[PDB]
């Protein structure tokens, strides 16, 4: 049964309250799919996905039993539709503060110190949150080590990730430098 804007847009509590989890399983079986069959394809979050195709995938998703099978898609759909799943959020991954804690980060901590106060803002952040960053970290981490194969480093997968996870206001100088710090400091966080 389909029930549209039961997945994009609904808060990680509500989908723990659903499911046990934050993160539905048909938007795991996403990263799954990605993880599993799709490394070896070259700019993976960056080249765009088919529209079509990809609201096709979150009509899928938004079915009430909480599992798609993904195999036979594209990698670039997937992996948009991954992208647009964080931007629909109603509240960005990261929270609205990070942007610009991030920013006094780079501002204000020295260079050998930022990873360490990355964590210290980080384990500030909500439960939920907490768990689903960890889970895409360590997802983003494995896509980087097939870079020879995809193109994808820390910094590249961290420039076309952060608007999405952060909710970057995108198209001020401070907004913009907020845009670079949330950057940097994702690729920081994926690059460990």
């Amino acid at each position: 049964l389909y029930f549209q804007g039961s997945v994009f847009g609904v808060p990680l509590t509500v989908n723990v309250q659903r499911t046990g989890q934050p993160l539905p399983q048909s938007i795991q079986q996403a990263m799954r799919y990605l993880r599993n069959h799709c490394l070896d394809q070259v700019g993976l979050f960056r080249k765009s996905g088919v529209k079509s195709r990809i609201q096709a995938l979150r009509q899928m998703n938004e079915g009430a039993i909480d599992c798609v099978n993904y195999e036979g898609q594209s990698a670039y759909d997937v992996a948009d539709m991954l992208k647009q799943y964080f931007r629909d959020l109603p509240e960005p991954l990261m929270t609205n503060k990070l942007s610009e804690t991030f920013l006094q980060i780079y501002q204000y901590v020295p260079k050998d110190q930022r990873l360490q106060a990355i964590k210290a803002a980080i384990m500030l952040l909500p439960d939920e949150n907490r768990e689903v960053l960890q889970t895409l970290l360590y997802f983003l981490s494995d896509v980087t080590a097939a870079v020879k194969e995809n193109q994808m480093t820390p910094t590249n997968l961290a420039v076309c990730l952060a608007p999405s996870l952060f909710h970057l206001n995108t198209l001020d100088q401070k907004d913009l430098n907020e845009n670079l710090a949330a950057t940097q400091g994702l690729a920081h966080m994926i690059a460990e």
